[PDB]
């Protein structure tokens, strides 16, 4: 028993983690077969970021200019290329240590594992949330750019995020692995802000699953709600609302404890009206939303890669 | 920017993590050379582990008795001997992936990974202290037994730990990787106790830190106390004591934020007394003490 918040195993990930220079800048590129694919933002000066021209930068840019280190062994690039927000540099070596992947655009309140990497090398791994106003509450120093996200499937590894800048708050922005940013914002460094952020309801329903399974069963209460009773309450304390299709993800979570999902919404009613009283949960004080009901039963049941 | 409970890359452990069944029972195993190491309850009926005599036990187990697989591959066990309460089973190939690596028995207040497996295959990885008690905080099922807790020193992994069992409370229980338990526990199904836990005071002077590197900055006071006034106050919280081995540690990040170390511990005496008025630090309603001083070094420095 117990209950953690847990990454997945990072190793297939930090056998594609390879270094990229251009020129004075150096960030993380993500090296699946012959293709290395890093933020764009690496061919810019701290004089160009304030306002860059990316088109013009890069086709001053030739092959040579791009230096991709793997290690102690370097990987010689045959060609460059810019989709939206990422580099794409083809080299002459497929990466021998290619897992099984995909490319997948995560939808907000979906979590997934970071690794954090500098000059190449892998530094950390945690586990974040896709917020609903498209930011993840992470860790990034200057030179992480490029570090990935990424969640396994068995033996799949299907990347969902790679990193690009910090906006106001400490909180952080980055694109699928197409380039395209989560939510409104661009790879300059000018006055952006994320947006009025929300609590994920049906990842504090699957937490509160995850409690009652460990023996926390203090702040079940025997009253009940309709949905649409819930969601008038839960939208009035900055609840995403909760959707039929929230219910049946919870389905699993909900059989195994005997507690009907409405049951559990009623529970969660009183506690955003009651507030907890100092009381914890799984040893939390407040209502954590970083778990989804995926995340719960992988770890209650003891899945593995 | 940020602040994020955070773990090593699990890669190197990974490469070493094998299944070792041995009867009925099946668990993980830690593969290092031509050795894999495990817990010694692996030869263990349902009942015998309700109070095993391992001596005899493993008396009547063979070398073919034990079946170790490597992913797919078996491997062939060619002698076993018992050290404390680990088993060690010698096999007839080296681990190719064996990483740079040392033993260590680490101290309370120390933080790990733990790359949680079942059936010698990961299923994640979590950071945890271990606790004053020498109790963890983990995340454990059947079958997570020979998962190990490890640090990575660059390029050397130190295993620390190797789980074993659950205590009453839903804290997990352990040992070093030559098979002594942390604290005063038992590999035998009966009633044991962990004893009173308490807060790692060094830790949470750390947390701090980093809240304030991170603007974090509304518990700050120009208040000040001396070492033996907070140690009087933190112990009636629960709070272990301050030494001056702690003040020494906890120097860098001082000289990093301009602010004393005795400046900081005035302010968690004040929150120790006043509570948090509903405030939170780096987003916790709670004083986090599972960051250790290197730890808030490295992920606010970068290592
Ligand atoms: C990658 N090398 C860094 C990683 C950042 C820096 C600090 N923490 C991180 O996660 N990325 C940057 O330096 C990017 C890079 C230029 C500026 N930048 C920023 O993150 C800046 N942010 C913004 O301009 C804002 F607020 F809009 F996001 C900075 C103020 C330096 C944090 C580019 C191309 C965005
Ligand atoms: C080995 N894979 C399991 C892992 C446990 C089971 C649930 N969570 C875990 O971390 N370990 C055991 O089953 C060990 C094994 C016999 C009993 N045991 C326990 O963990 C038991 N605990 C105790 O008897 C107590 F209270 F002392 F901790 C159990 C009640 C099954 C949790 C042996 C040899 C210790």
């Amino acid at each position: 028993s117990g209950f953690r918040k847990m990454a997945f195993p990072s190793g297939k990930v930090e056998g594609c983690m390879v270094q990229v220079i251009c020129g004075t800048t150096t960030l993380n590129g993500l090296w699946l077969d012959d293709v290395v694919y890093c933020p764009r933002h690496v061919i810019c000066t701290s004089e160009d970021m304030l306002n860059p021209n990316y088109e013009d930068l890069l086709i001053r840019k030739s092959n040579h200019n791009f230096l991709v280190q793997a290690g102690n062994v370097q990987l010689r690039v045959i060609g460059h290329s810019m989709q939206n927000c990422v580099l794409k540099l083809k080299v002459d070596t497929a990466n021998p240590k290619t897992p099984k992947y995909k490319f997948v655009r995560i939808q907000p309140g979906q979590t997934f594992s970071v690794l954090a990497c500098y000059n190449g090398s892998p530094s950390g791994v945690y586990q974040c949330a896709m917020r609903p106003n498209f930011t993840i509450k992470g860790s990034f120093l200057n030179g992480s750019c490029g570090s990935v996200g990424f969640n396994i499937d068995y033996d799949c590894v299907s990347f969902c995020y790679m990193h690009h800048m910090e906006l106001p708050t400490g909180v952080h922005a980055g694109t699928d692995l197409e380039g395209n940013f989560y939510g409104p914002f661009v790879d300059r460094q000018t006055a952006q802000a994320a947006g009025t952020d929300t609590t994920i309801t049906v990842n504090v329903l699957a937490w509160l699953y995850a409690a009652v399974i460990n023996g926390d069963r203090w702040f079940l209460n025997r009253f009940t709600t309709t949905l649409n009773d819930f969601n008038l309450v839960a939208m009035k304390y900055n609840y995403e609302p909760l959707t039929q299709d929230h219910v049946d993800i919870l389905g699993p979570l909900s059989a195994q404890t005997g507690i009907a999902v409405l049951d559990m919404c009623a529970s969660l009613k009183e506690l955003l009206q009651n507030g907890m009283n100092g009381r914890t949960i799984l040893g939390s004080a407040l209502l954590e939303d970083e778990f989804t009901p995926f995340d719960v039963v992988r770890q209650c049941s003891g899945v593995t890669f």
